[PDB]
């Protein structure tokens, strides 16, 4: 089994298991702002409340779960401060009373000082009833940006698909041990088990229609997910007052920072990060925005022999069929995702085109990996 | 690799799966000089680039080739030689005499097998540091040692291009630095086991290897001349990523639809220098252009060597360990490694002034800033000035 040092959970996988809901009393001033973003943004009192804060030390965040909650809290406040109401007026400087401890905590956790997928998706959740299962009805997010932003639906549906895909992670050690031991039948059962997990993850995906609406996603949520890397609104980046002299550019929160999807492309030999193209460059850059243990996990998978090369080298139709079942399940997920992105991004934009090409290039690379 | 999946990142030994040699390190040990007779048509062109470019017959000889299958390259060394052969021909075809006329399309009879072999080896279809430096060499006498006098390159671009000097001197510095690679497992085991004296001897041994590598560097003056390097060799090292001569990249006829952009051969693709920055916690790859360039150049390294660098990043921080000890001796040994890197990079800046900066001014920079930023990042990693 996968070492504890990789921080992969048996149940939720790359998601943070049982995230912390509240910070120690020393940080109640941060917690008040973060828990009241919809009202403080709408009223215009948010930027003032941030500017009125006293610079706190990160020294009172003892455990990893408190450090991860503080990252989500500070990250949500930073996005809200920079974008405000999201109708034009951008703040180009992050005050030192928040930027200093944000960059300090970010340096400790080896993550950039910007809200990432690991903050608003992997750590932004809770069970309503701990005795009930991990289903949409029994879950909620810790923070939202605005009322009606569909943040709960967007984040929880991504999280539920992450957990659905995570069921195949435990099969990875079996795949590599079966190749080493030359256990052909074991590798076939293992590849077929991974395919069924990825097929089950596509069924989970269907919930996106019931908890997100195109208008709220396109006109509201999108604003707060935006970063400052190649953005004309902050052409040189953001100033992290009292930490850096020059403004630093960081990419916004992306599902391209999800370790589960990157790990199945690595596992199946789908060279998503190879080729020198924009899609490959983006996905490689997004690894720097993943928790360090999860970034280490992906590299360890790349250090292991190629499952695709092994299957190609065997002249075994059954083994090729099992390998192709995994690849087909990934093409199916990415093809369904493209239809969702057409409904939620492409069509609302007409009532953008680059995101379609990025997803189509990623999907095409997966399709071209089929042995047949 | 399976053990690291079950017990976590731990580099107690350098596995053979990383393709690092005990003697030449990241360089390809004993590279193949000749391809099977099936590829003599490629070999003729590659071995005669100076004469074929100068005569004007080169582009014609490439266009006259029949598309050969990569199926007759069985071993890894033949595949690496074919990459160097095809890569050298591609650079010569694209640039020609290098005085204006560029070819924006690579013919399919060469581009198809080049991209096929490149896809197998997980490297881009452009000449990389691993081709013209790590695989472009041979021992004149196998019984004599790895010294400049007993070595030669397999391919050159033009007569008097100083390719032998530029490539072999880079290679000899690579091998000099490689002697410290075997000390890496000792460093990680000493930190795990809390063996303070062992870690001190290990850090001092790495420093002496990096100090010996600066002495090796001095040979650059005797085998390279500024005029030949600036007016000739530079042309053939140029790539097609952000180049105004091939603004959209190169067309790899019969392999890709759109023209693909790839960066030219760079010493920023050297795994030995990147691995000592990773080992010493010099965050060379951590938002600026210099950091982005060095991270991108990892995609141009052999896959096993790219995996080696990420495995080093997965292991605990030697810098954090040394900082946390309040031990002047351990800090002095750590600083000896960092100082040896600052010394190398400072001597290199003087070489780049002599070979690039001054020749550029004697005619009717961004690379200076890149090197200065890399050197500054190394200097700022010193615990005590
Ligand atoms: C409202 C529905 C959704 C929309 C509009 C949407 C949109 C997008 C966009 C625009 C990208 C491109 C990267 C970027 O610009 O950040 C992307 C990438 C991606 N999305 Fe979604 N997404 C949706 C739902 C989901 C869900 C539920 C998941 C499940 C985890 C998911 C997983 C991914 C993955 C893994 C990528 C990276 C590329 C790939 O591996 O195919 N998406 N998505
Ligand atoms: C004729 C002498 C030399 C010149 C003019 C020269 C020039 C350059 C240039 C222009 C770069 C910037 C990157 C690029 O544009 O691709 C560079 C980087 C570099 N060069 Fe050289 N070089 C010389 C000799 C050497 C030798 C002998 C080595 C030994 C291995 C070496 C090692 C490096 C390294 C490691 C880098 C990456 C940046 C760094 O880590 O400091 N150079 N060089
Ligand atoms: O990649 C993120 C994203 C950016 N945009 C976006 C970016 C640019 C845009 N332009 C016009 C619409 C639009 C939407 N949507 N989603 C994302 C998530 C974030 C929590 C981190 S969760 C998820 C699942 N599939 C994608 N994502
Ligand atoms: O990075 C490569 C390079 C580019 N240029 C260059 C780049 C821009 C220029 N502008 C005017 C002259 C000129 C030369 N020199 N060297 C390089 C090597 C390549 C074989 C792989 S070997 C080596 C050691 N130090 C650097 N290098």
């Amino acid at each position: 089994t996968i070492s504890k040092e990789y921080h992969i959970d048996e149940e939720v996988g790359f998601a943070l298991p049982n995230p912390q809901e509240n910070l120690p009393d020393f940080y109640n001033d941060w917690m008040f702002i973060a828990k009241h973003l919809p009202d403080l943004i709408e009223s215009g009192q948010l930027r003032e409340r941030v500017e009125k804060l006293n610079m706190l030390s990160i020294d009172h965040l003892t455990d990893h779960k408190s450090q991860r909650l503080a990252r989500l809290v500070l990250g949500c406040i930073t996005m809200a401060y920079v974008w405000g109401k999201g109708h034009g007026d951008v703040r180009k400087v992050l005050p030192r009373n928040i930027a200093v401890p944000y960059c300090q905590l970010s340096k400790k956790l080896e993550l950039p000082p910007i809200l990432v997928y690991a903050d608003c998706v992997l750590a932004n959740w809770k069970k309503k009833d701990p005795n009930k299962p991990l289903t949409y009805e029994n879950m909620d997010v810790l923070f939202s940006f605005r009322d009606g932003d569909c943040s709960k639906g967007f984040f929880l549906v991504s999280l539920l698909v992450e957990i659905a895909a995570a069921s195949a992670i435990k099969v990875i050690p079996t795949v590599f041990k079966a190749m080493q031991m030359q256990e052909r039948d074991t590798l076939l059962k293992a590849l077929l088990e991974i395919a069924s997990c990825l097929e089950k993850a596509l069924q989970v995906f269907h919930q996106i229609h019931d908890h997100v609406n195109p208008k709220a996603f396109f006109s509201v949520l999108r604003i707060y997910l935006s970063g400052w890397k190649g953005n004309p609104q902050l052409s040189d980046g953001l100033v992290y007052e009292g930490f850096w002299e020059d403004p630093k550019e960081f990419a916004g929160g992306s599902a391209g920072q999800s370790s589960v999807f990157q790990c199945f492309d690595v596992l199946l030999g789908i060279q998503q990060t190879a080729g020198g193209g924009h899609a490959a460059q983006f996905l490689q850059d997004m690894r720097r925005y993943m928790p360090p243990a999860h970034r280490n996990f992906l590299c360890s998978l790349e250090s292991n022999p190629s499952v695709r090369e092994f299957v190609l080298s065997k002249g075994d139709a059954g083994l090729r069929e099992a390998y192709d079942a995994c690849v087909k399940a990934l093409v199916s997920l990415r093809s369904y995702h493209l239809q969702i992105v057409t409904k939620y991004i492409l069509i609302p934009a007409s009532q953008g085109t680059d995101l379609m090409n990025f997803l189509k290039t990623v999907r095409s690379t997966t399709e071209k990996s089929l042995l047949k």
